[PDB]
């Protein structure tokens, strides 16, 4: 209740928390890639609509807010 | 002092040491199975990222030391 109740479990705390590795820190990092290369056919093929419609791109001041 | 002081506890004692039962002994042996259950979807779940990026997995000798 004591020592059984305490001891018994201090170990079973241990023995679990200690092969309990989950996993790594950084898979994020990675999908940011993706994230702005999946950006990225999407703009140019997004702006090649306004190139057709008005024939043409929109300024740099312009910016993509035009699209 | 040396009846009452000590027959009186001889029962205090027995009738406290009696009736304390905490529990059982062998509930660690059952947590060591999720313990590795546990690991069983960290291990595949693991490896299947390795699985992912050199598109295959490690060989025996290679060991799960190359995760």
């Amino acid at each position: 209740f004591t020592l059984l109740e305490i001891m018994v479990v201090i170990v079973i705390l241990g023995v679990l928390a200690s092969l309990v590795v989950p996993n790594l820190m950084g898979n994020k990092e990675k999908a940011d890639r993706q994230k702005v290369v999946s950006d990225l056919v999407a703009l140019e093929g997004a702006l090649d609509m306004y190139k057709l419609d008005n024939s043409r791109y929109p300024t740099t001041e312009q910016g993509l807010q035009a699209l």
